[PDB]
């Protein structure tokens, strides 16, 4: 249950992942359910996550409503993230919803709207990742991005309604790859204990 470099797998019905490029290290231990413990150090880019993966072949509207009950307590020392994350593909997208970080409110860009979901206000970005690694290789991908305008490591994310305010905003999405509860550390060290994250789907939990 110990994982302390790449690999993805699942793990009590959720699909886990840990993903780090070279140097510094990581610890992650998968825990029941949805949950997860993380550690990191003097790391490039590191993620963790459980969630789900999916076949390729479902926009999200065809998978359905998508909602995350999460909590975490989170403690990064520097920059880091605390998020749902996932990627569509045909387009190749990687997406962000995040509602806790480190010394950086990410993503370092002009904002293209703003969200209003599940008590608080998240500005809408969209940016560009350019031959970087991606879940189809070195690819050149957009990164769609809700960041929440105060932090919190608990509560409910209505995923569907922000991808919903993304198609919105002509931010065009592909059929789905995965949904998860992620941290992300970049150029730091920290940790996080997810005690909490359950996702629904039509209202059903994962299992
Ligand atoms: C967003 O997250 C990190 C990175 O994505 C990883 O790409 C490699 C793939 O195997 C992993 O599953 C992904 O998490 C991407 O470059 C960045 F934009």
């Amino acid at each position: 249950q110990i994982v302390t470099d790449n690999s993805i797998g699942n793990h009590d019905g959720y699909d886990y992942e840990f993903w780090k490029d070279s140097g510094g290290s990581g610890t992650m231990i998968l825990n029941h359910g949805g949950t997860f413990s993380a550690q990191w150090n003097n790391v490039n880019n590191i993620l963790f996550r459980k969630g789900k993966k999916f076949n390729e072949t479902q926009t999200h509207q065809q998978v359905g409503n998508m909602s995350i009950n999460y909590g975490a307590n989170f403690q990064p020392n520097g920059n880091a993230y605390l998020c749902v994350y996932g990627w569509t593909v045909d387009p190749l997208v990687e997406y962000y919803i995040v509602d806790s970080w480190g010394n950086w409110r990410p993503p370092g860009a002009t904002p293209k709207g703003t969200i209003t979901v599940d008590g608080g206000t998240y500005d809408i970005y969209e940016t560009l990742r350019v031959n970087q690694p991606s879940i189809k290789g070195i690819a050149t991908f957009k990164q769609y991005w809700s960041v929440r305008r105060s932090k919190r490591t608990s509560g409910t994310i209505s995923v569907s309604n922000h991808f919903r305010a993304w198609e919105n905003l002509g931010m065009n999405m592909g059929k789905m790859y995965e949904v998860a509860l992620t941290v992300e550390g970049y150029q730091s060290s920290g940790s996080a204990n997810v005690y909490s994250n359950t996702l629904r789907i039509n209202g059903n939990p994962l299992s």
